[PDB]
């Protein structure tokens, strides 16, 4: 799957140097592509596996969304697990709630990805995505 930003259309979640951001015209476009597996800490949740780096998952660390090799720890699995919810800015779209930090959501901010509290209208828009099956 791919994930487009809804307020920066044509921008996609991608990994650059093992760090999550949103970019247009992702090159190599495979950096924008993930396998969606059951949540490592909860199968009613989701986890994001790298397509180019199998066994690496998107995960938050110091509230920054990064890519990191799987580790056999509860903290890693929790850091790597997100609940898909109706979009903050648009219920026809999606948002990603952190499993171990329930009041923090994946959002972009100067085109980097974090998990942060969603308080304002711009917060909601920065945290809203369109899943695209590829
Ligand atoms: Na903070």
């Amino acid at each position: 799957m791919k994930f487009e930003s809804s307020n920066y259309r044509g921008y996609y979640i991608r990994v650059k140097s093992f760090s999550g951001r949103i970019d247009p015209y992702v090159n190599p476009v495979e950096d924008s592509m993930f396998k969606i597996v059951p949540g490592l800490a909860d199968p009613s949740c989701i986890s994001f596996e790298s397509k180019t780096y199998p066994g690496y998952y998107l995960k938050h660390e110091n509230f920054r969304v990064i890519l990191k090799k799987y580790e056999d720890t509860d903290l890693f699995r929790e850091d790597a697990t997100f609940r898909v919810v109706p979009g903050w800015a648009d219920e026809n779209m999606i948002s990603f709630q952190s499993y171990n930090y329930p009041y923090r959501y994946i959002r972009h901010r100067d085109f980097e990805l974090y998990i942060e509290n969603i308080k304002t209208d711009l917060d909601r828009k920065d945290a809203t995505f369109i899943g695209i099956k590829v």
